[PDB]
């Protein structure tokens, strides 16, 4: 098979971003970031070409009450894309719809909040309402709380899903909310690490709530899944993914 693979993705710093230039850019040249470096490395190793496209609805992917998916997950289900290359969380619920490569990065859910009120955990959030909290709508973190059998997280989901402001359109909007309101954002730990190094009034609250990985998504039965997995595992063993992360995360710290 010689054709270029269609890659669906989402803007999400520092994984996928619009490259800065004075020229009007087009095609793959528009994009840079951790996930673009990973895609280039896989493309080199495995000898394939690709065309990157932004998912129209700007969502990662979750199910509605009818069971229908949206976001990048839906793109893969409909075979509108060959690969989803993004910080896409590997979950068993999504495995009902799509396949994933093995993880290229591990992480956990944690809390992003303004330094100030010394809350120390999700339990501190769960037992009150003065500090509002939420997550990105139709993402893995939202779904984690929605499906949780943990009593504290159930309480949190009950509040989140009743407060129409709590679930934000995207990470950026969630971060802005933490900066402008008494609001704590439930979000993934490596992104929190990135944010708190650049926004010194924000901090991570508590440790990791859980453990998971980001993987490259594919339609079920993709002929590319297995070779992508092998290449990712190799890059991981040779510490190439650690170096790639250091590349995109490094910068000046905070006082
Ligand atoms: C790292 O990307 C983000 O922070 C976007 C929001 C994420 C999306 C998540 N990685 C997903 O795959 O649905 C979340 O549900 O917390
Ligand atoms: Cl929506
Ligand atoms: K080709
Ligand atoms: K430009």
């Amino acid at each position: 098979t010689n054709r270029s693979l269609i890659v669906t993705t989402l803007l999400e710093e520092p994984f996928v971003m619009f490259r800065k230039s004075d020229r009007t850019l087009y095609g793959n040249d528009r994009f840079e970031g951790y996930c673009i470096d990973l895609l280039k490395e896989l493309a080199h190793i495995l000898g394939f070409s690709y065309e990157i496209r932004l998912v129209e609805d700007g969502k990662y992917g979750a199910q509605d009450d009818k069971g229908q998916w949206n976001g990048m997950v839906k793109e893969l289900i409909d075979h509108k894309a060959d690969l989803a290359v993004a910080p896409l969380t590997i979950t068993h619920v999504r495995e009902k719809a799509i396949d994933f490569s093995k993880p290229f990065m591990t992480l956990g859910v944690s809390i992003l909040y303004r330094k100030g009120t010394p809350i120390d955990s999700a339990d501190d959030l769960a037992k009150q309402t003065k500090i509002e909290y939420g997550a990105v709508k139709d993402g893995a973190t939202m779904t984690f709380f929605k499906k949780s059998k943990i009593s504290t997280f159930e309480k949190m989901w009950a509040f989140m899903s009743s407060k129409p402001s709590a679930l934000v359109k995207n990470n950026e909007e969630g971060i802005q909310r933490t900066l402008t309101a008494d609001y704590a954002l439930l979000m993934e730990s490596t992104t929190i690490e990135y944010i708190t190094q650049r926004n010194c009034n924000l901090t991570q609250i508590g440790g990791l709530i859980d453990s998971k990985g980001y993987g490259i998504g594919t339609p079920m039965g993709s002929p590319y899944r297995d070779k992508i997995t092998i290449a990712i595992l190799q890059l991981q063993e040779e510490d190439k993914l650690h170096i790639m992360k250091e590349k995109w995360w490094r910068g000046s710290g905070c006082p």
